[PDB]
């Protein structure tokens, strides 16, 4: 009966529900630091991923990604000679950076083997319950036969589920339960955590162990990220924000005179060609990576700057937040004006 | 006095206001058990039934929900011979499960009569306040003549309210006042309880006596089912998600060029026209056609199984008795839907 | 002391779509329920309903409609001392109906109430924007000293403190509501305000240590919130808009796209005011409904089901009895139909 | 305590609160609305037009200091024709007129120039006042002109206050995101709800004898009265005056009604004249400034006598707020009624 009466006690929060109280700062913007370091054989210049679906990351995804300083991975729909092939062909550009995502299967093992032969520098072990026993002991499989391969496991929303993983082997954990754009899983099973709640509660936890956690998912703008950061990710992972992108898999296509491309989710119906828990859309064109990730990159540095923070692990242990209501938000956006052009980083 | 200082005390949630916690799982969603036992002689084995309502079920829908393993209440607004017509046409169907809806009116025993002839497996009591002194008297005269008769009643919304249906003979009760996708009760009457946590409320008192409850209206997605059950519902009942299947009375009609089935509250004026001072509690409307009702039950079932799945719930009474929530606010339910794409396609469980 | 400075953002308001009343055990039927109501000895209603004072609400042809309906109406003030005398007269000899004016708080008001009392008008409605003001208490004295019989309904108000002021000063009702009118800007141009359902149950709650009524002002758009504002502690409602585009209100059927509308505004908007102080209203229109008594019928039809649920046999037990829920925004369109397309156009609802 | 303290403040913003009537025996006609800044200045109305190009130049600030206000100069020109434009207010009668400066290495040239042009007040203006660079400005400026009006902002926070205080500034200006331009809390994800931010930045200054400048996210009159109930001495507007004809820029004509070009400091439209934390938009014409000032000093009056408030000093000691939700707000303004024309103060 305390599972009974315990049912409604707990409380989530969003991006949309907080604001980063400014602080005291002799950083200037232009100075601050944006590396992270998910372990010592995997180091970023920039706390981004690009997130391993078939509408967004692919060779040349992965390749634009290693060379602004991020890291692309390379999804599991495909075969495994081809998901091989296109690590590999990341891998012969420069010697950069490069994940593949590998999903709880029978033949996983095989597809690691062949990942592992491409010299990739980490598998992300994507499933949609994370906590789930399958996802746990197939962690524990992969470690024991590379123990010098970097796992990524996911995905989580409680801390329960976060120190499950890290025991079973993981160094890096993915973070996020429904918050997708593309994601209907919140809405088709009632399952999940708002996704500044969950990064909170699964980086207290997985700073006990000194695992860095991955924000995944429900970033629409680069203030959630920095949202995302502060709440204690070391990075964030981007579906929909880098979709519309040139890099991107799909053809840019033309609806009503503007130029759009293909994002749909992973669970989608017809990405699977189980209940689907994605939806299928377009996002607008906007051009090459490089664009779209200094916008990004650029309001990190302002948000760092507003906060103090001259490095990422100072945003994380200091960075405080405020909660607000929705006029709070509606006061939080441009409000009793009409916009007559496009700003590079809104709408 | 005291009850002054505590008019607004009381605090309510829906669907929308929360999300079901992920949990340790040892169980994949193909493994879960969705059956469910609401008395001794009746058990369905998916947690669905089809409203009693005039635009939603009658004999070819409640066989084709019985055939999914669910369950139909065949709607009172027809005489009381062509109700025990169509309940006998169900049962003749197979030895299908059928129910039959009954309201608290002079001749409630003589439509009663003639349905339990006609071998219907459950009937339900409808009335628009549960915890009405006439509803409870009926619920004694129905019990006391047939003892073995599974009752349902509702509806209600309250412990209080269940207590009493309970106590009165009533071995099923039903939750919801006002959270009908057509009904306008709250609105014109400004009484009501959100769904969730009356739902949450009865199962707590019903808990108490062995008595399921059924979550009653207000479900627009599969996985306000999945938190419905969660809150302590033993099944849900549902109109607006079967009042466009191809089984549900009514004829197909066009609007922009899709098809649209009619659905209409059984308290809009359309409704009581065809029953019969009142001042109507629903509106009349329609919803799209969604083709054969196989298609939504396994939509519906399927992301039971998966919510299940999220919740290491390898059957319903465990997520019942474990499964736990997290409060959002509009913000976390804006984030919970797709947002910020155009979406170029319908989802099959999806709009 | 620091006080005042740190109790700046203590209190909370709620508003009818914030709540919901809670279903409770009933012995009786909406049909069997009585909806009267006592304001005074001399003022019984009916039903609890009075059309508000406005010169695009109440005049005698709709003053005489409430009235026959068993409820109030209450001749607005933009007309000469001896018009509305006149109306009250008109009123008062169709049958002997209760019949009720309003007078502003201005260096003419005497002179106005001695010929509305001359008239036999039953209420006196000393209506201001502030009833909190210093001018209106003095008014409200002076009123009482020369008509100690006469009734006087006395606001607008919206907190205890207040509506204790009127009480002491001689007023046997208290009208609440500062900004909820859908007509209403005042909230928004002075930022002023209370948010109505709290304010009623605020009210209420000093009024009732005295035995006085209190009429809920403004901010009803459904008949659920007549019954919410009655259960909060009010004794009456008193209604605009949804009496605003009947056939007995002022202002003849205008047609704007086919349909045909009636003008409704604000008192303080900007062409009532003509007919230095900013606008604290606006000017629009509402559908015409027809006949008084068919929106009459809806009204009380939705207090019968309402304190149907609530187990009321009358008014007093729903003010002392009923208990509500709070819910957020998701709760509001749980409340409302949804995910359906409405066909038709139910008698109660749009 | 810094890890488990980033969720528990909570911030409010105009839309979330009313006031609360108080007893009253004084009438709008008789409430004193002027305002004491320092000692060289003082405002017979509490408003202020911003600094911005497409807000206040010589003609608003004219307009402004002539119905007992104060506009200030924008800095999106040369220092020349900035003292100019100064000077041009000030043989205009001898008007009140302040001016606007950034902190760059120039900042004391431009002081200099302004200071020669006679002005009565210099804003140190920037995005983050609680930076090292604003504090130290702040500092040299006070240390060689120990009579001149400082305005420092902006900030949102009690320590960020007093920090300005101590360094010399001797009004405050408070507000970062609110504006109607403003996509700072989005882009950055840092800020404060503007009411919890005056109130709080007005606790601090309360000590100090220092006034406090509400600068932001005004869009109706009541919104002005509430800013200075929670402590301002005065407020900053952008939007409510940009479509007045004494602002920048002239008037368009878009399906028959008439408008203005409204631009954030931080556009790309206004730095080209980082990445931007403004948008570029259009308002209303709203006609002669006098109308506007007309509506909301007239709003202000309203809304003391409603709290029985003499004077301003008594408003900010004594209003009471009341919290509300977004059914409360939608309450409060117009509703299920169709308006036929526009009210002189609302849309
Ligand atoms: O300067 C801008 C943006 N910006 C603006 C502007 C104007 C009004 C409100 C907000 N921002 N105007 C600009 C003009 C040119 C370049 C950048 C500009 N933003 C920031 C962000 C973080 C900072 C941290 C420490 C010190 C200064 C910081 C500045
Ligand atoms: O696999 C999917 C849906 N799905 C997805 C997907 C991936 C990420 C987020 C959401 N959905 N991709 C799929 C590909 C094929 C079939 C089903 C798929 N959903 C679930 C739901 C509950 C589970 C419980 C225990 C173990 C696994 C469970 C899986
Ligand atoms: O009388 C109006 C506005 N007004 C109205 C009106 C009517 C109903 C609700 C709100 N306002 N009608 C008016 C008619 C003419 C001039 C002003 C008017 N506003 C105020 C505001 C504050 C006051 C403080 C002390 C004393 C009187 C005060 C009056
Ligand atoms: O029966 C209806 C309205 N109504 C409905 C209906 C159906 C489902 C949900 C809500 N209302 N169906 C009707 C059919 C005919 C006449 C009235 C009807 N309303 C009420 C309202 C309050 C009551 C209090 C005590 C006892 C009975 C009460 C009944
Ligand atoms: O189809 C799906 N259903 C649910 N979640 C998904 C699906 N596909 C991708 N995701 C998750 O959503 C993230 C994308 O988030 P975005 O930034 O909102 O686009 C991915 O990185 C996955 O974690
Ligand atoms: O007209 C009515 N007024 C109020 N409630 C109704 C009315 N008609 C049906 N209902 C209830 O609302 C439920 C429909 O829920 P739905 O799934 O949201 O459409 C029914 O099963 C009844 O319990
Ligand atoms: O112009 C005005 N400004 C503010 N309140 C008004 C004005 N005119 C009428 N009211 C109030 O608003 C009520 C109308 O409420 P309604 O039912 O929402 O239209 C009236 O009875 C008055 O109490
Ligand atoms: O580009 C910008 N980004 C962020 N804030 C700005 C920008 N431009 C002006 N502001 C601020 O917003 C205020 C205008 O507020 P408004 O009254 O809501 O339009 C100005 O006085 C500045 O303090």
């Amino acid at each position: 009966n305390a599972m009974w009466e315990s049912k409604f006690v707990k409380e989530g929060l969003t991006f949309d529900d907080v604001l980063l109280v400014p602080a005291k700062s002799d950083v200037l913007p232009r100075e601050v630091s944006v590396k992270t370091v998910l372990s010592e054989s995997l180091q970023l210049n920039i706390p981004l991923i690009s997130a391993g679906m078939d509408t967004v990351t692919e060779a040349d995804m992965a390749i634009a990604m290693a060379r602004q300083g991020g890291l692309g991975i390379i999804h599991k729909n495909m075969s495994i000679e081809q998901q091989a092939e296109q690590v590999d062909k990341v891998k012969r550009s420069g010697g950069l950076l490069v994940g593949a995502a590998v999903g709880v299967t029978a033949d996983a093992m095989t597809r690691i083997d062949a990942l592992v032969k491409a010299s990739v520098d980490a598998i992300v072990l994507d499933t949609a319950h994370g906590h789930s026993q399958g996802v746990i002991d197939k962690v524990k499989e992969v470690r024991a036969k590379y123990p010098s391969l970097n796992i990524i496991a996911g995905n989580v929303a409680t801390a329960e589920a976060t120190k499950a993983l890290i025991e079973a082997g993981a160094n890096v954990v993915k973070v996020g339960i429904g918050p997708g754009s593309i994601c209907t899983t919140r809405v088709v099973a009632g399952v999940g955590v708002p996704q500044l709640t969950a990064v909170y509660d699964c980086a207290t936890e997985a700073r006990k162990h000194g695992i860095p956690v991955i924000a995944d998912g429900g970033i629409k703008y680069s203030g959630d990220m920095v949202k995302a950061l502060a709440a204690g990710a070391h990075v964030v992972m981007l579906g929909s924000m880098f979709a519309g992108v040139a890099e991107s898999p799909g053809e840019t296509e033309i609806y009503q005179g503007r130029q759009f491309k293909v994002y749909r989710g992973m669970g989608s119906v017809g990405a699977m060609e189980l209940v689907p828990e994605g939806i299928e859309g377009r996002v607008p064109y906007k051009g090459p990576l490089a664009d779209t990730v200094h916008q990004l990159v650029g309001g990190l540095r302002a948000g760092m700057g507003y906060c103090g923070a001259q490095d990422l692990e100072f945003l994380r242990e200091n960075a405080q937040f405020i909660r607000m209501s929705g006029a709070g938000l509606l006061e939080s956006h441009p409000h009793h004006v009409q916009i007559t052009k496009e700003a590079p980083n809104y709408s």
